[PDB]
Formats: C-alpha cells, structure tokens, sequence
C-alpha cells in the first residue's frame, strides 16, 4: 500500500536511548535522545518514511522460552507485528536471524569484563578459577545464552557457576548490573557488551574498568519482520551512512564527547 | 534442480587464500590453503554441497569501470555468471551490495597505514601533511574508492595528492605494495586493510609496522549472485560458525600461529 508511519521498538540503554531530563515537558519523538534516537532519524531520512518511537513494553532484548516458544522483548514485537522496525543494541544472533531480518551491522562489539576499579581481575579465565568474586550476567539477551550453548571450556566453567549461584548472579537491567558492581566493594564483576562497558567507564562516579579482551566478536543489525518492504532499504542506508562516515560521527558524539572522567 | 557443484572465486591473498609450495604436485581444491580454503570448506559442509575453488582470472577483487559500467574482479565472475559464490576478503560496500548479495561479516577489519620500521609517521594525519613519503593503495579495491569518494577533509587531502602522484603510488597486488615499503628505505607508505596489515607484521623479514588508528571500520562477506538460492544457508553458516567459535580458532590458525617475528 501507501506509505504509513512506522512504529520503532527500541529499549531505554545508554547512551542509545535515554530519557530527555525535561520529558514530562516533551511529547513523541522528542522525549528521547542518544545514538540510536539520532540513527534512527537518519535511516528514516534515507528510507524517507514517517516514525514514531516506542520504548518496548517488558524492557528486555528477546529471548525465547524453551517451553511455550514464545519469544518476549523487541524481537517479540517484531516476530508478533506490534512494531515495523528495531533500532536499538540488539545483537545479531543465529537464533534471531532466522525469525527477524537484520542489516548489516551498524556497531560492533564482543562481550567483556566490567568490574569495580582495584578488583584482582583482569580476564575471563582468572574469574573462572576463583569463588570470591561472584559474577553474572543481563537476563533475556545474548551474553547470557552465549554462555548457556558455549561449548568452550572456559565459559562453560563460567555459566556453571553462574546458573547456579546464589543468590541470583543475573540482573533484568544493565543499570542494575552496573549498580551492583559499584555498591559490592570489588565482590561483584559484570559481564556485558564492550560498548555498554566504554560508556559507563566514562561517566560518574568513574570507578568502573573493562578489563581483558573481548570474549568474542560480532555487532547490532537493525531488525525488520521476515520479508518486511523495510529491509533492502534499511540496509542500504546503513551501509551509506557507514561509508559517509555518519556512525563514526554518532560514536564520537554519544562515547567521546560525553565522557565524564577525563582524558 | 538437483544440487549442482558450486563454482567459488577467490584470490590469491595471503594467509586467505595461499599456493602450497608444492601444488604442481596437487590436483583441485588441494592446491590450496589458508582461512577462505578453511571457510569455504566449512561453508560447504554446513550447506550441504560440493564445490572447486577457482583463482580469479584477472587477480582483482572488483572495481566498476566508470564508462562501460563494467564490473571487473570476483564482483565481476559473481554479476556475469562466472562464479556461484564468492569466499575471500571481499570487503562489504554500498556499491557491490547493490548488485550482489554479502553474508553478515566473517572478518572485521579498517583500512589502516604501513610503515617500512622507523618511518617518521604515526598517522593519516602525519601523511597528509608532508610529501617526502609517497603512500598509495591497491587498484581496483574498497581502499582506493575510499579515498576517492571521502569528503572527509584529510582522506580528501590523501587522495587528492594519490591520484596525480608521480609516479603512480597505486599497485596491481598487495605483495607489490609490501615490496615497495620494503625496497623503498621508509620513502613509501602503504594504504592497506587492517587484517592484512596485521598478518604481514608478523612475517619474516618482521620490517613493518602497522601505525595509527583505523581509518574507518567494516568487513568481509561471502557474496552471492542477487537472488542466489545459497544466500541464505550461507549467512546462516557464518552466523553458526561464528558463534561456535570456529571463525576465532581460523583466525588463529592463520594469523598468530603463522607469527615469525616473536611474542
Ligand atoms: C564473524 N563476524 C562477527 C561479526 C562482527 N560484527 C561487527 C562488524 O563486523 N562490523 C561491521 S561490518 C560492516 C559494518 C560494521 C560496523 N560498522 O560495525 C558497516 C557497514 C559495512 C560492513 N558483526 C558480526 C556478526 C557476524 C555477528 C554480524
Ligand atoms: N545487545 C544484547 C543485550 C545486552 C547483553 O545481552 O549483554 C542483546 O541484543 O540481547
Ligand atoms: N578487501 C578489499 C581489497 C583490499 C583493499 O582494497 O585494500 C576489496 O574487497 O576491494
């Protein structure tokens, strides 16, 4: 049909989606700002379409439960036509590819260390050989069932310990994983994506560090329904954007330009 | 119809795709090694079929010639029939994706600069602000349309002094390139991929060095013909491949293992 207004699912993360301090003051669009706010006006300028912004009922990525198969988060918006499109940090996955459309990935990253500074950690393989220091994951998103299927030594060492700990090691927000390590004296490291980590280390009160490597390697896709009219678009004006140097500009203004901690 | 053997291209890029030193002995996909002659290998059994690796007739990734509007390279045995797949480090663009089909990226990679060691550069910057170091790219790739097409103010610099250089600062093949940041006492830097780049450092003569930040960030794909039935298992396996780690124990194996030059 005729074009209509496309309704976005996106999830309140910093610094891609945040609530504006005067919100209450503001209506639509306006009430939010960040990296994927601004993405999404320039892909929605390229594909040349109307969109609204909506922040996803249950706050979670998607998963899909193992018994009813019903998949929750902003995959499950999409997978169940309550959204048009996904523009947020949500990671291209096997599981996902095969029920959502993705385009090329706007942003990389690998999962990583997060831990309060001073914390006698520096790698994967040094939390898994101790019991002191407990550490955990964000529930219904991909850094948690990277640790569930790996088959890796190392990691499947990790999420037995994590599956099973007590009290929970799991968290339903970054905030409260980032919380957690900053009010648990160096007793509690988070695992979460290498983005999310730079940010954080960046902002007050600066007592966060990403320590080690990445775990591994991948990126955020902007997702589509299977078949939706939006894809072929969507990916060429990622790829533009890409080459017209506009997704390294947003890094800088969102990463770079809001740290807080210094040099 | 009936599964048919897959013709792939590739070229000859190392460690991606190499000749065995005694390939004259060697018959078929045997003449072959390095991570593509991996992937590929692990592409077709993950999608079912049988395929012959052949070399690029014309040794080009792919260029459109701006008159004809032909495309030259492994785009080019993709876009006219040549080839049913293409696996080697063929780097994603707006251009190509337009007239073939990329899996999601199996390599991550940024164009980035190569000094002969103790070469008086540490950035694009450095380059662009002096002229006894010529610097120059390869023909008919990602790099070269890079620094053509940049509205960025230093990449635009770059290419305005590259293109009328004299003599000409761009080569047919990387091993040209290294050659004459080798031969050439710290007077020729090298505009080349990042994985490249990085491979070459630790080989022997260990004469190189890889300085300064990535120019930009991108990757590789496997590409298909437009429409191609392969597609889709194809994306699907890199994304399995991926996440089973398999990609991250092929780059290894082809890269840290092959180090010549120490720790
Ligand atoms: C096996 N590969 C794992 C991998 C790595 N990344 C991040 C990445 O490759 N970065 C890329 S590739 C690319 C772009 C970007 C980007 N800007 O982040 C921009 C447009 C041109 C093509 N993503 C992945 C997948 C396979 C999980 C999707
Ligand atoms: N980007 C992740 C969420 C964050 C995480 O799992 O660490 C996802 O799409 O599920
Ligand atoms: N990977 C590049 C070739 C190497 C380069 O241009 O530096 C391409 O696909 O064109």
């Amino acid at each position: 049909g005729a074009n209509k207004t496309v309704v976005v699912t996106t999830i309140l993360e910093s610094p891609y989606v945040m609530m504006k301090k005067n919100h209450e003051m503001l209506e639509g669009n306006e009430r939010y700002e960040g990296y994927c706010v601004d993405l999404a006006a320039e892909i929605a300028k390229h594909c040349g379409f109307k969109y609204k912004l909506t922040i996803v009922g249950d706050g979670k990525y998607g998963a899909r439960d193992a018994d009813t198969k019903i998949w929750n988060g902003m995959v499950g918006e999409l997978v169940y036509g309550k959204a048009d499109i996904a523009i947020a940090p949500l990671t291209i996955t096997l599981v996902r590819e095969e029920v959502i459309d993705f385009s090329k990935p706007f942003m990389s990253l690998g999962i990583s260390i997060m831990i309060k500074k001073g914390t006698p950690i520096e790698s994967a393989e040094d939390l898994s050989k101790q019991t002191e220091i407990a550490y955990g994951t964000l529930d219904s998103g991909s850094t948690k069932e990277f640790f569930r299927r790996s088959k890796i030594a190392v990691f499947d060492k990790m999420w037995t310990y994590m599956r099973s700990a007590e009290p929970s090691v799991f968290v339903r927000t970054t905030a409260e994983g980032v919380a957690r390590v900053r009010k648990s004296k160096g007793k509690y490291a988070y695992l979460l994506e290498s983005t999310m980590n730079e940010y954080i280390e960046q902002r007050k009160p600066c007592d966060t560090m990403k320590v080690g490597g990445n775990l591994d390697s991948k990126g955020y896709g902007i997702a589509t329904p299977k078949g939706s009219s939006l894809g072929t678009p969507v990916n060429l004006a990622v790829l533009k954007l890409s080459e017209q140097g506009v997704l390294d500009k947003l890094k800088n203004k969102w990463w770079y330009d809001k740290g807080e901690c210094g040099a």
